[PDB]
Parts: structure tokens; sequence; C-alpha cells
């Protein structure tokens, strides 16, 4: 399970504040020797169960695994010494939503649309290795100080979810490409709310009887087909996670084609003389 993860040592790891919980223990920022790097490090306390264990092992195990510039790093684990150990790198600009929220309008068009190559190219390599995420959101993606997406998991979504996701539990990599293009809308609209006040219901709903997301604001024409093609209700016409990243990669290398924008449609109008 471990064998593409590094054991570190619990002398090299210091704990500080509690940023937030796992299953079965807390997860902290902290420092980690080997001059100090700072880190978030999710603990398995004692007490937990046979099945927290594997699957608390197993997820050290997949992502030890993972060896991708878009998608989080593990540092390593402690599994020789109890409390057991989690230890991923820490990004000073955190999670992708509060961070758009926070940094409202700050962005060009390329730097967001460049965010999105990163997230995709990290989710094409998961699709690849036959790892369905099942959460892809803004809040589970991290933000380094080069602006680079890093893909992450922090557990426990309907307005993410694909239709046949929720209707009969089939989670596949196209179901992650329908959440994509929501992670999508929620770049291109510095972190808004998905179909704003809408209820669970009433999203899937409007989903079943054809509605989907209108524009962004500002939004390239291209970038606004594109998420409208991830979420195809007949899961089997959305495009891989290939076609996305080569689309992205074409509209990035020849930037004029994001100029175009695609219609806005106002709430309010405004008449002034
Ligand atoms: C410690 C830790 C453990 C596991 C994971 C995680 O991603 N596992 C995962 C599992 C399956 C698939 C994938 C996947 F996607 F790669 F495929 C990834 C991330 C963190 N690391 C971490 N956890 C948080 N949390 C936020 C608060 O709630 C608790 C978690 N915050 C930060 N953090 C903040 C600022 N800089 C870093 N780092």
């Amino acid at each position: 399970v471990l064998k593409f993860t590094t054991e570190i040592h619990p002398s090299c790891v210091t704990r500080q504040k509690v940023i937030g919980a796992g299953e079965f223990g807390e997860v902290y920022k902290g420092m980690l020797k080997t001059k100090e790097v700072p880190v978030a490090i999710k603990t398995l306390k004692a007490g937990y169960t046979e099945k927290q264990r594997v699957d608390f092992l197993g997820e050290a195990g997949i992502m030890g695994q993972f060896s991708h510039h878009n998608i989080i790093r593990l540092e390593g684990v402690i599994s020789k010494y109890k409390p057991m150990m989690i230890i991923t790198e820490y990004m000073e600009n955190g999670a992708l939503d509060k961070f758009l929220r926070e940094k409202d309008g700050e962005f060009s068009v390329l730097q967001l649309v460049g965010m999105l190559r990163g997230i995709a190219a990290g989710m094409k390599y998961l699709a690849n290795m036959n790892y369905v995420h099942r959460d892809l959101a803004a809040r589970n993606i991290l933000v380094n100080s080069n602006l680079v997406c890093k893909v992450s998991d922090f557990g426990l979504p309907i307005r993410w979810t694909a239709p046949e996701a929720i209707s009969y539990r089939k989670f596949t990599s196209a179901s992650d490409v329908w959440s994509f293009g929501i992670v999508m809308w929620e770049v291109m609209t510095y972190g808004e709310r998905p179909y704003w006040e809408l209820s669970n219901h009433e999203v899937m709903k409007a989903i079943n009887d054809g509605f989907r997301l209108p524009t962004p604001m500002d939004c390239p024409s291209a970038i606004y087909q594109l998420m409208m093609q991830c979420w195809q209700q007949e899961r089997a016409r959305r495009p891989k996670f290939a076609d996305i990243v080569s689309i992205l990669d074409k509209l990035i290398r020849a930037p004029d084609s994001l100029k175009t924008l695609a219609d806005f449609d106002p709430r309010v109008s405004i008449r002034l003389p």
C-alpha cells in the first residue's frame, strides 16, 4: 500500500495549529524537517477502527502514487508510530474557492484559463491512472504562489455532481468531467455559488428540464462552450479530459481566441440618458 510513500520519523514533525478534521483525527498546519518546510498533517488518533486504518493508509498509498504538477504532493507518512500521519505540502494561498472570492476581479482572463488548464491536466492524469475523484470542486483545489492549482480531496455536493452519479451512484471520470465544468464556472465567476439560492431539489429539477448555468461575466465564448459540453446529460457525449486539456492548450497558445466573449444575460438593466 505504502510503496510510493516515504516513511517520516515523528521527531521531524511539529504540529502547530488545527486547520480541519479527518475521519478520526485532526488536520494540522505544521513544519517538516529534512530548512524547515511548512506542511499539512492529517492524524489518525487512538481508537480508530480497522476500516478507518485501511482507509487512512489506503489514502496515503494512492496519494503517494500520484506524481504530477497539478496534484497535491505527499511528503510522506508516519505509520510506524502513533498517532499515524499523512503529511502533504502546504500552500499559503490556500483553497481555490476562498482564494478567488477574496481576490475578485484581480486576474486576467489568460490567468484564469491557465488555472483551468492546470486543473484539467491534473484530472487527465487521475483519470488515466483510473482514479475517479467524485468530489471535484474549487474547495478541493489548492493554489500555490505561482498560481498553480493542485487537485486535492479534503473529504466531505449535489450542485457539482453529474445526474447519473446522483440518480444511480455511477461515478466515473465522465462524472468528474461534469464537475470540472462546474469548476470552470466557479473560476470564471471568482467563486460564485453554482445555481445561487436554488435548493438542491430545484437544481436537480432544473438540470433534468435542460437548464444549465448561464455564462459568467467577461467569459470567453470558447470557455463557455466548453463548460456547456461538460454538462451534457448523456455521459458518453461529454469530452474526455484529454479533449479538455487539448482545447485549453490551444486557446492559451493562440490567446486572441479568448478575446471573443459570450453574451452576458443581464438580470438588471439600468436606463441612462
Ligand atoms: C493532510 C492532507 C491529507 C490528505 C489530503 C488529500 O488531498 N487527500 C487526497 C485523497 C484522495 C485523492 C486525492 C487527490 F485529489 F489528490 F487525488 C487527495 C490533503 C491533505 N492536505 C491538506 N489538507 C487540508 N485540509 C483543509 C482543511 O480540512 C482538512 C484538510 N489543507 C491543506 N492545505 C491548506 C493549505 N495548504 C494545504 N492540505
